[PDB]
């Protein structure tokens, strides 16, 4: 949890979890579902289609918790990762997010082995919460 990170990249995270959240848009589009007050998403009401850095902490929790945490301990996972770059078709159902084209751009066999060990803490924090 308190992790120390730099202090260049701290909106930087935020907009690296905006493109986060704009795929969390996406992915939860393409079950085929809308906006909506309430979070239902058999009835279409789904309240995450709006960005990261424009809703607050109660619409946009989920990630805020997620991909901050997924960043904290990226940088001390074992592995080492600094400053290097920036921040950086099927059309939806009200809002279309699509900066960047990601299968132009590769991932690698070290990238993943730490996504399961970051997906390892949560899921045990989720079995923290299953405690009761």
């Amino acid at each position: 949890s308190q992790i120390v990170l730099p202090p260049h990249l701290e909106r930087i995270r935020e907009k690296l979890a905006e493109n986060i959240h704009e795929l969390w848009v996406m992915n939860k589009i393409e079950l085929g579902w809308q906006y909506g007050p309430v979070r239902d998403d058999n009835k279409r009401q789904h309240p995450c289609l709006v960005e990261f850095s424009k809703l607050p902490e109660q619409e946009r929790n989920y990630n805020l918790q997620m991909s901050l945490e997924t960043l904290k301990t990226l940088l001390a996972l074992g592995c080492h990762v600094g400053i290097s770059d920036e921040h950086a078709y099927q059309l939806t159902s009200g809002y279309k997010p699509a900066p960047m084209d990601l299968s132009f751009i590769k991932l690698t066999p070290s990238q993943e082995a730490m996504v399961d060990k970051l997906a390892e803490n949560a899921h045990n924090v989720w079995a923290r919460d299953r405690i009761r």
